[PDB]
C-alpha cells in the first residue's frame, strides 16, 4: 500500500514543475467537483476537487474519519480488492473495543475526548512560548549556516532541523537525546535510505517514545508529553501516550520541513513576491497563509469514508465509499481564487484546505504558522541575495512520499 502503488501517477508525479498541477489533476478541471477515481490496485475510490464538496467531506457526520472500522481503498492488499469491491472485506475494530491513542481514526465522541486533552496543552500560553523557542532554533541554524560558508543545502542545515527540534521541545526530549533523536527522524525522509535502513530508525523511535513516556511519568517537566502524562483528566494508559507521541511527531516534522524547503524555493522562483516580503515585513502572515494555498504539501493523503449513500459534487457516492480530497486543486479552486495557479502574496486572505476542515482541522496549524512565518522572516532577512545555484528544474523532488517537497534546495548568499 505505498503510495506509489495506489495513487495513479498522473495525480501526483510534477516532473520537473514543482508548482504546477499534475496533468491527472489538471485535465479534471471544469468538470463535476467529485469524480470516480480508479486506483492501481484495482479498487474505486472518488476524488473531490471542489473547495465546498471538500468542506462538506470534513465536517459532515456521513463522512468517518475512522479508518481503522471502515477499510479505505487506498490500504488494500492485492488479495483485498476483490472481498473490498464485493463488499465481504470486514471492517476493522469498533471503536468501543479500542485501547489505543490513535485519535486520528476516530470520530465524536471518542475523537473529541482524546482531541480536548492535546488542544489543553496547545494553549495560548504554550504558543507565545513556542514562537520564543522557534525564533532561538530558526536564527541559530541561520547564523550556523552564515558561519560555515557562503553556500548550504537548506533542507538539512535549515527546514529538517527545525520542526525535528520544536518536536523535542512538545515531547521534552533531553538534549543529550537530540542528535539521536534527529538522526533517525531524517533517516526517514532521506532518498537514499533503504526499506531496512528506515524499518530500524522506525523500531528506534517507537522503543525511544516508549521510554520517553516511562521517563516523564517518573520525571516530569513543563512539556506537552508531561501536560498529557499527568495534568489529563481523565488519565491515559501509557499506551495511549505513546500513540499520541508518535501522531504529533509523525503530523508535525514531515509536513512543516517540506513546507519550510518548498516556501523558499518559491520565494526564489518569484522574485517579486520575496521582494513584497523584504518590503514589509508585516506580509510575512498574508504571504505563509498564500504559500500554504499555492503548495499544499499534502497531496492525496486526506480521505474519508462514506456510512451512507451521499450526493456531492455530480457523484452518487455510495455507502462505504473512500473519498479522496485533492487538497492541492481544492486550494486552486476558481470559485474561491480568482487566478488560482498564481502565486500573490498580497491576494486578500481566505480560508484554504491545507490543514484540513471540521474536527480534525489540524491541531499544530498555530505552531505551523509561527514555525513559517519566524522561518522565512529570518532567512530572508539575514541571507542578503539569497539564491538558488542549480536550475530549479535540476531541484529533486519528493512526489514518491505522502508528503511533498524538495529532497535538497542548494543555495547561496552574499
Ligand atoms: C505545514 C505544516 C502542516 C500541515 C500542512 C499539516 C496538515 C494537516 C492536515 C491536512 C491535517 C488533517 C488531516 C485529516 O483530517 O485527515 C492535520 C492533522 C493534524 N496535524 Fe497537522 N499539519 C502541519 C503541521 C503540524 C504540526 C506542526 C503539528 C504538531 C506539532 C501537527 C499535528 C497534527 C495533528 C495531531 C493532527 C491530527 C488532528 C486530528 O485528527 O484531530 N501538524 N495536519
Amino acid at each position: 500500500t505505498a503510495m506509489r502503488r495506489i495513487i495513479p501517477a498522473d495525480m501526483v508525479e510534477r516532473s520537473r514543475c514543482p508548482f504546477d498541477p499534475p496533468p491527472g489533476l489538471l485535465e479534471r478541471r471544469g468538470q463535476d467537483a467529485v469524480q470516480p477515481l480508479q486506483l492501481l490496485n484495482g479498487a474505486r475510490a472518488w476524488l473531490v476537487t471542489g473547495f465546498e464538496e471538500a468542506r462538506t467531506v470534513l465536517s459532515d457526520a456521513r463522512f468517518s474519519a475512522d479508518r481503522v472500522r471502515h477499510r479505505e481503498a487506498t490500504s488494500l492488499q492485492p488479495h483485498e480488492v476483490a472481498e473490498f469491491e464485493a463488499g465481504t472485506l470486514p471492517p476493522g475494530p469498533a471503536v468501543e473495543s479500542r485501547e489505543d491513542g490513535f485519535f486520528v481514526f476516530m470520530d465524536p465522541p471518542e475523537h473529541t475526548r482524546i482531541r480536548r486533552l492535546l488542544t489543553g496543552q496547545f494553549t495560548v500560553r504554550r504558543m507565545r512560548a513556542l514562537e520564543d523557542r522557534v525564533t532561538e532554533i530558526a536564527v541559530e541554524h541561520i547564523e550556523a549556516m552564515k558561519a560555515a560558508g557562503t553556500e548550504a543545502d537548506l533542507v538539512p542545515a535549515f527546514a529538517l532541523p527545525l520542526p525535528s527540534l520544536i518536536i523535542c521541545e512538545l515531547l521534552g526530549v533531553d538534549y543529550a537525546d537530540r542528535a539521536e533523536f534527529q538522526e533517525r527522524t531524517a533517516i526517514g525522509l532521506n532518498a537514499n535510505a533503504t526499506a531496512e535502513e528506515r524499518a530500524v530508525a522506525s523500531a528506534e523511535l517507537y522503543a525511544f517514545m516508549q521510554r520517553l513516556v516511562a521517563d516523564k511519568r517518573a520525571n516530569p517537566a513543563d512539556d506537552l508529553l508531561s501536560g498529557l502524562v499527568h495534568d489529563a483528566d481523565p488519565p491515559l494508559t501509557d499506551a495511549q501516550l505513546v500513540d499520541v507521541a508518535l501522531v504529533l511527531l509523525g503530523a508535525g516534522h514531515e509536513t512543516t520541513a517540506n513546507m519550510l524547503g518548498l516556501s523558499a524555493f518559491a520565494l526564489l522562483e518569484n522574485p517579486d513576491q520575496l521582494a513584497a516580503l523584504r518590503a514589509d515585513p508585516d506580509l510575512i502572515d498574508n504571504a505563509v497563509e498564500e504559500l500554504l494555498r499555492y503548495l499544499t504539501i499534502i497531496q492525496l493523503g486526506v480521505s474519508r469514508v462514506t456510512t451512507e449513500p451521499v450526493t456531492l459534487g455530480g457523484a452518487d457516492i455510495p455507502a462505504g465509499a473512500t473519498v479522496v480530497i485533492a487538497t492541492p486543486e481544492v486550494n486552486r479552486d476558481p470559485q474561491q481564487w480568482p487566478d488560482p495557479d498564481r502565486l500573490d502574496v498580497k491576494r486578500p486572505r481566505t480560508p484554504h484546505l491545507a490543514f484540513g476542515h471540521g474536527v480534525h482541522q489540524c491541531l499544530g496549524q498555530q505552531l505551523a504558522r509561527i514555525e513559517m512565518q519566524v522561518g522565512l522572516r529570518e532567512l530572508i532577512t539575514r541571507l542578503p541575495d539569497l539564491r538558488l545555484t542549480v536550475p530549479a528544474e535540476q531541484v529533486p523532488l519528493r512526489d514518491e512520499m505522502l508528503i511533498f517537497g524538495v529532497h535538497a534546495l542548494p543555495v547561496a548568499w552574499s
